[PDB]
């Protein structure tokens, strides 16, 4: 139970923990 992609209060494309898009799984930093 996270947001997601759709409008622009607490609502982000990789907001998330599990589930969210290729950038955010792929090796981000610390």
């Amino acid at each position: 139970g996270c947001c997601g992609p759709y409008p622009n209060a607490a609502c982000h494309p990789c907001g998330c923990k599990v589930g969210r898009p290729p950038y955010c799984d792929r090796p981000s930093g610390g």
